[PDB]
């Protein structure tokens, strides 16, 4: 369905879902969530036992989300790396959540955008960034990406 029927792993320690999703503890223990990555109209704190980054955000073409992407990759990687899960999530899990991900997949594989969404789709389906996410992605890709790989072997080895 257009939110997702669950948070879904894309990766391992790597779960994308909705709002509520990110508030369902059954599902926040079965995967062992630790890290919420929230990005959406009103994301702040919510819950105990989890390290938040919150990124207000909208779903619009008009949103610049390409000045997160290295504060994003940071914290999903460093969870990821201590061998915590993280859960990226947005209202829907379709864009604004999807989008970082995409990134985040980009600047730890060899990956273009395109390659990445492919992958994010595999594990949800419903992922579709909008069509401006789809550009700064594409812009990402073209100007930025392989500073972003040399950033990541410098800062992790």
């Amino acid at each position: 369905g257009p939110m997702g029927n669950g948070m879904n792993k894309i990766l391992p320690g790597l779960y994308i879902g909705n709002f509520k999703d990110a508030r369902d503890a059954e599902q926040l223990s079965k995967n062992k969530v630790t890290h919420i990555l929230s990005v959406h109209d009103s994301a702040r704190p919510m819950l105990e036992g989890v390290k938040y980054l919150c990124i207000p955000a909208a779903d619009s073409p008009s949103q610049n989300l390409t000045r997160h992407f290295k504060e994003s990759i940071k914290f999903i990687h460093e969870c990821r790396l201590r061998g915590e899960s993280c859960l990226v999530h947005s209202l829907a899990g379709v864009s604004r959540s999807v989008t970082l991900v995409i990134a985040y997949i980009m600047t730890v594989t060899d990956f273009g955008w395109e390659d990445a969404l492919h992958t994010v789709r595999a594990g949800r389906s419903c992922a579709n960034p909008n069509v401006g996410f789809q550009r700064q992605l594409q812009e990402f890709e073209k100007h930025e990406v392989h500073q972003y790989r040399q950033w990541l072997k410098e800062e992790y080895g």
